[PDB]
C-alpha cells in the first residue's frame, strides 16, 4: 500500500489560437514543466482561448471549453484531475459510455457557444491548427471533404467541430479510416454535452 503511486493530472501545454484571421498552435509549457505540473497538479500558467492542448505523462490531445466546461475524451484523460493554480481539480463530468469527461473551465478561458443552427457544414480544428471541412452525416458522424492519413488527426481528440458561425457542434472522439486513410470522424454531439450538463 505504501508502494502505491498516484496518476498525474492532465496539464494544459498550449492552445489553438482562433482569435485572428489565421489559426495556429501555441505551446505554453515544455515537457519538463509538463511532467512537473502533472505530478504536483499546480499550474500557475495563464490560460486563454477556447481550444487547449493538454497532456498526460503518456499522451497528448485536446480539450474544448463549451458553456463553462472544459471537455475532452475519456480515452485520453481517464478519470484524471486537471492541474490548476490551486491544485488538482476533480472531473465535473465523467461518462465512459460517451467517451467524455469535463472539468470546470479554467479561469481566463473562453467558452464556445453550443450550436443551434442545425447546419451540416462543419469544421474540425486539429492540434496542428488545421481547419478541416467536415460534412455532418449523422448525429455523431461526419465525412472529411478531403480525406487524409489518420496520422494527421492523431492527438486531436477533444477538439471541436464548429458550425459556419463558429458555434460548437461536437467534440472529436474517433476517426473512421480505410487503409489508414481517414474518411470520416465520430464525435460527441453538443446536445449530448448539454444533456450531461
Ligand atoms: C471502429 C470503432 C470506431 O472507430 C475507432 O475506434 N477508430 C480508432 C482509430 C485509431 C487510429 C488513430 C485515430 C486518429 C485520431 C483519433 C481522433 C482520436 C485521437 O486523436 N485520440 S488521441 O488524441 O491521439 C489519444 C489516444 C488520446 C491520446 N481518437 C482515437 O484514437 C480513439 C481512441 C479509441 O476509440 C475509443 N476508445 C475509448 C476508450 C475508453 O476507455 C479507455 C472509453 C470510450 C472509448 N470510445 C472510443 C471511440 C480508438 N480510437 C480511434 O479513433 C469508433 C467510432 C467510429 C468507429
Ligand atoms: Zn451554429
Amino acid at each position: 500500500m505504501a508502494s502505491m503511486k498516484k496518476k498525474g493530472s492532465v496539464v494544459i501545454v498550449g492552445r489553438i489560437n482562433l482569435s485572428g484571421d489565421t489559426a495556429y498552435a501555441q505551446q505554453t509549457r515544455g515537457e519538463e514543466g509538463c511532467q512537473e505540473t502533472s505530478q504536483t497538479g499546480r499550474d500557475k500558467n495563464q490560460v486563454e482561448g477556447e481550444v487547449q492542448i493538454v497532456s498526460t505523462a503518456t499522451q497528448t490531445f485536446l480539450a474544448t471549453s463549451i458553456n463553462g466546461v472544459l471537455w475532452t475524451v475519456y480515452h485520453g484523460a481517464g478519470t484524471r484531475t486537471i492541474a490548476s493554480p490551486k491544485g488538482p481539480v476533480t472531473q465535473m463530468y465523467t461518462n465512459v459510455d460517451k467517451d467524455l469527461v469535463g472539468w470546470q473551465a479554467p479561469q481566463g478561458s473562453r467558452s464556445l457557444t453550443p450550436c443551434t443552427c442545425g447546419s451540416s457544414d462543419l469544421y474540425l480544428v486539429t492540434r496542428h491548427a488545421d481547419v478541416i471541412p467536415v460534412r455532418r452525416r449523422g448525429d455523431s458522424r461526419g465525412s472529411l471533404l478531403s480525406p487524409r492519413p489518420i496520422s494527421y488527426l492523431k492527438g486531436s481528440s477533444g477538439g471541436p467541430l464548429l458550425c459556419p458561425a463558429g458555434h460548437a457542434v461536437g467534440i472529436f472522439r474517433a476517426a473512421v479510416s480505410t487503409r489508414g486513410v481517414a474518411k470520416a470522424v465520430a464525435f460527441i454531439p453538443v446536445e449530448s454535452l448539454e444533456t450531461t450538463m
